């Protein structure tokens, strides 16, 4: 089960942000035959936990998988309410910092700065959505001429409508649904139809409005599945395996990954 601080065997650790004397880390899984001159796609995972808890260990299985497939895969730590005096808008700033850091350091990471994927589950899927479509909420001292916007997203039962005391902004400013517009990066979404934490209908409504604006927004329902269905260990790792094979296919389709 998940522990914080996480153990991340085999990952290279880099501090991507220093803020209130906290050193926030990225845990980086490089593929075989990796070289700095490479231009691989990257994927950055944001754990779930209601913006209050959670662990980067959550997406360690997925990191190992996508590293095995030739991406530079990484799990980001970010500040959360039970550990740091933060609100949702601060978590957004951290998620954006992580994407900007990867892009800023793309040359030394062997990464194509235009093939950075944001990903996460629940609150972390909300953060990944924020890095593709929610404006502003940037760390004020960072270089805003380096974009923090990811080039694609892969979302595991995200929160996408926040339409209050722990947000740190007026709710629309952290609500991906309220920033749907044309010209957005492609994404795929996995959600359980029996999710009692985040109602499936909010996600269905989100995807229909994205498609109307011309965006590639694929929603894959998991019939009768509950919140968290996708994680390593839940069930018999069937949905775990299925989301990875569908996410893999999605990355191949958009040109970020080579076919197996």
């Amino acid at each position: 089960r998940l522990r914080y601080p996480p153990e991340m065997p085999g990952a290279e650790v880099k501090v991507y942000k220093k803020v209130d004397n906290v050193d926030l880390k990225l845990y980086i899984y490089k593929p075989a035959d990796w070289k700095p001159a490479d231009r691989r796609s990257a994927i950055v995972f944001f754990f779930g936990g209601g913006w209050q808890s959670g662990s980067p260990a959550q997406f360690r299985p997925q990191c190992e998988y996508f590293a095995g497939r030739g991406m530079v895969a990484m799990a980001a730590d970010y500040r959360v309410g039970s550990r740091h005096n933060v609100k949702v808008a601060d978590c957004v700033a951290d998620a954006k910092s992580a994407i900007r850091w990867v892009r800023q350091h793309a040359a030394e990471l062997g990464v194509d700065p235009q093939k950075i994927v944001a990903s996460g589950g629940s609150a972390g899927g909300h953060l990944a959505a924020c890095t593709v479509m929610v404006p502003d909420l940037e760390a004020p001292e960072e270089d805003h001429t380096i974009s923090s916007q990811a080039n694609a997203a892969i979302l595991f039962n995200p929160v996408l409508i926040l339409s209050r005391e722990r947000l740190g902004t007026e709710p629309k400013a952290v609500s991906p649904y309220h920033h749907i517009r044309a010209g957005l990066p492609p994404m795929i979404i996995f959600h359980g139809t029996a999710d009692n934490t985040v109602p499936f209908e909010t996600i269905r409504l989100f995807a229909e409005a994205m498609k109307k604006a011309g965006n590639r927004c694929e929603l894959v329902p998991f019939e009768g599945a509950a919140h968290g269905f996708f994680n390593f260990g839940r069930g018999d790792n069937l949905a775990y395996q299925k989301t990875l094979e569908l996410a893999d296919e999605f990355l191949v389709e958009i040109g970020f990954l080579a076919p197996k």
